[PDB]
């Protein structure tokens, strides 16, 4: 089974640089958009908050609860979530998973923390990687920093540490539009039993089969959908076609 997830950039409550959905009220509305995406097939969102640190707590907040009202498919919530606290409002609040990068490779235990109280299922790790002297290294601080850790060994950890998904962002595809890093999700897909999102280069629909043979069990994706260039409902017609397993109360 596949997913196609929506990614939505997100600041001060708006959709960074809106849709071109104009049957929308408010194309910039990331509650209308996100409910508007679960609509035609979207299989989950994934929200990435980029306000300023003074309201950004409160905006976060306040964003995924709006979302859990709207919407019924999961979604995941991330933007410099740098401890358990941050993570657990969020997910009390209404997200079901949050996404973490930076803070859990400088405290792996974060992911064992989260996992602990919200089960594996709720830890997705994002991890950014990089091709440096022929070797996949991990980068942290939205890309500015090279660790110096192996990407091999750093997904391995992850697992052992008890995330629920990995997030496999190459920052060598991001914003080509050239087309998913099939190389880097061959690479890690023997090393790990988790879920792997494909994140980083999606241009057109043949992206996304490529991207799936490659292991991945999702593919995420942004600008290319908000601005229309693929259309959802499209997508997965067309991955069905090609023999993708794609899909189209507690007290
Ligand atoms: N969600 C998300 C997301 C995360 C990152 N990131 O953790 O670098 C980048 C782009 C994104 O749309």
């Amino acid at each position: 089974a596949k997913r196609i997830i929506a990614a939505l950039i997100v600041k001060d409550g708006r959709v960074v640089k809106g849709s071109n959905f104009e049957n929308l009220r408010d194309s910039g509305d990331p509650v209308e958009l996100g409910k508007f995406y679960s609509e035609i097939g979207i299989d989950e969102l994934s929200f990435w908050d980029i306000t300023a640190s003074v309201e950004k707590r409160k905006t976060m907040l306040e964003l995924v609860e709006k979302v859990a009202e709207q919407i019924d498919i999961p979604f995941t919530v991330g933007g410099g979530i740098h401890d358990f606290e941050t993570a657990s409002e969020l997910i009390l609040r209404g997200a079901d998973k949050v996404e973490i990068n930076t803070a859990a490779v400088e405290n792996p235990s974060l992911i064992t923390q989260i996992a602990q109280t919200f089960g594996s299922q709720a830890v997705v790790v994002y991890i950014a990687a990089k091709r440096v002297d022929g070797e996949f290294m991990v980068f942290t601080y939205s890309g500015k920093k090279n660790t110096g850790i192996l990407l091999r060994d750093w997904v391995v950890e992850v697992e052992k540490r008890g995330a629920g998904e990995i997030v496999l962002g190459s920052i060598d595809r991001l914003g080509t539009k050239s087309g998913y890093d099939t190389e880097m999700i061959r690479f890690v897909r023997p090393l790990t039993t988790l879920p792997i999102i494909a994140h980083g280069g999606a241009g057109k629909m043949e992206h996304f089969l490529e991207a799936f043979l490659a292991g991945a069990d999702a593919a995420k994706a942004n600008s290319v959908l908000h601005f229309r260039e693929i259309d959802v409902r499209e997508l997965k017609e067309y991955l069905k076609k090609h023999g993708v397993n794609v899909r189209l109360h507690h007290h």
